[PDB]
């Protein structure tokens, strides 16, 4: 695209805008900036060519613009930008700038949990074909920053809000991983406006990969992956577990080096994104074995006298937990570390997971009273996770789980969940060697 002396606002001084700001002067075009925010985190870095306005929108600035660039942090909704869209001032984001200017294809992907693994995968199976590979998008590299003249692949993390101000994407393959309740606050009129929003995602794909179990993945008019069924499915069977591609083996789940059913989903997404994008299998299926997963989720810090312990951290949401319970098959005892802030969550799609005999729950910090009230009979509730973990080690047993996903975030007792999961894991060492 051309935006030669056009009049540009880009609204947000975060990384994107500061992304937004590098790609306009870097056209020899002057953008201004604004954020409502005094002292945005991103002004300190602002070239001094720039004019700017902090602490409020300048709504003259936006009613002047021929083109508004809005950070994926501000709601199209705001007062402010309907009365732009009103005024017929194109808005976009910086993924749509990113689209106009790619020269390689994109696989595009977004969902409610799992974007960051997936996204990653996706970049190792790229780099183990020998493929210069762009990753970025939400998972934290502006994608902006990613044009680059030799990238041959681009693989970008999409949130639902930088999909709402996206209208040029074409994806050589695209997934929503899952959709469950997540930033409602954007999402004043509820699932199906935050679901709507990821739907954009498939439109010109020119392969979709959607999750056969959720529905909410499924445009309402394809490839799927699954665990029981899709185009690429788990087949468990004479005690193995098999990746399945179009009905064929593809490969044993024992060599991998990920855990956790959902994370082999994640593995199928991946695998199906990469054949889509025309990666050769060959070196798809090799990431697969080398890929070690991204720290804190679902990761196994110690299998030891048959008990594996398992730093699920980054679970700071209910539908992290829900998945990690949903795909367990624990032989002898799961003892499984809840609480933290939860963020008014409601808890109750956790329960039907934890009926029968072999379930305990060690509930602790801001919130521990209302995981425990899921099953009052078989929890304990500690102040600390680290008093969790010294009531329930001295009780394991060979064929036990101890599973930290605590299904809240971690700013009530920690520095956040980073903290949380390596503190989970010197604990997990100390009492399971
Ligand atoms: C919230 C969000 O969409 N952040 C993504 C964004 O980071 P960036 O620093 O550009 O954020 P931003 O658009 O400035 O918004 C950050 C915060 O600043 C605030 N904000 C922004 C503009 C403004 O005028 N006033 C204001 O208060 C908003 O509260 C927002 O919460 O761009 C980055 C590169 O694309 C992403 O990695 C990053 O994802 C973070 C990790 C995230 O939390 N994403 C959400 C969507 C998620 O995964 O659930
Ligand atoms: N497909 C999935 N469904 C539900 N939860 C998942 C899935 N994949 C991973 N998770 C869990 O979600 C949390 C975040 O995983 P991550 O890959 O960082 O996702 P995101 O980038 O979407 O935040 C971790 O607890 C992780 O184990």
């Amino acid at each position: 695209a051309d935006y030669q002396g056009k009049n540009v606002v880009i609204i947000g001084l975060g990384l994107t805008g500061l992304s937004c700001v590098d790609f306009f002067l870097a056209r020899g075009v002057t953008p201004r900036v604004m954020d409502t925010r005094m002292t945005p985190p991103g002004l300190d870095k602002l070239p001094e060519a720039v004019e700017r306005h902090t602490g409020s929108l300048n709504d003259e600035w936006l009613m002047a613009a021929d083109l508004i660039v809005a950070s994926p942090g501000i709601a199209l909704a705001h007062p402010s930008l309907s009365a732009a869209a009103d005024a017929g001032i194109e808005i976009v984001g910086d993924i749509e700038l990113f689209c106009r200017e790619a020269q390689a294809p994109i696989v595009a992907i977004t969902g409610s949990n799992g974007k960051s693994t997936v996204t990653t995968l996706v970049g190792e199976m790229a780099k183990a074909a020998g493929v210069n590979v762009g990753v970025g998008g939400n998972i934290g590299l502006p994608a902006l920053m990613l044009l680059d003249d030799e990238c041959e692949l681009y693989v970008l993390e999409l949130s639902s809000f930088q999909l709402e101000t996206t209208s040029s994407l074409q994806a050589v393959a695209a997934t929503i991983l899952n959709v469950t309740e997540d930033h409602m606050d954007r999402y004043p009129f509820g699932l199906q406006q935050y679901r709507a929003a990821k739907l954009r995602i498939y439109e010109n794909a020119k392969v979709c990969v959607v999750n056969a179990d959720d529905a909410l993945t499924m445009p309402i008019r394809c490839v799927s992956f699954g665990v029981n069924m899709g185009d690429y499915h788990l087949n468990h069977q004479q005690g193995e577990t098999w990746l399945r591609v179009k009905g064929e083996k593809v490969l044993n789940v024992k060599e991998m080096k990920l855990s956790g059913q959902h994370n082999y989903t994640n593995a199928l997404a991946a695998l199906a994104l990469a054949d889509a994008a025309g990666l050769p299998r060959a070196s798809s299926l090799k990431a697969l074995t080398t890929f070690t997963g991204l720290p804190h989720r679902f990761e196994v810090v110690l299998e030891h006298n048959g008990v594996r312990w398992i730093n699920d951290s980054k679970a700071t949401n209910v539908g992290s937990t829900e998945a990690a319970l949903n795909g367990l098959h624990v032989d002898g005892t799961l003892h499984l570390l809840l609480g933290g802030d939860g963020k008014s969550a409601d808890f109750s799609p956790l329960a039907r997971y934890l009926n029968g005999d072999n379930v305990r729950l060690y509930c602790f910090g801001r919130d521990g009273a209302q995981l425990a009230a899921l099953r009052p009979e078989v929890a304990e509730q500690t102040e600390t996770m680290e008093q969790a973990m010294r009531l329930l080690a001295p009780r394991v047993q060979p064929g036990d789980m101890v599973l930290l996903s605590p299904a809240c975030a971690s700013l009530d007792q920690f520095k956040n969940f980073e903290q949380r999961g390596n503190e989970f894991a010197r604990l997990a060492k100390e009492l399971g060697s």
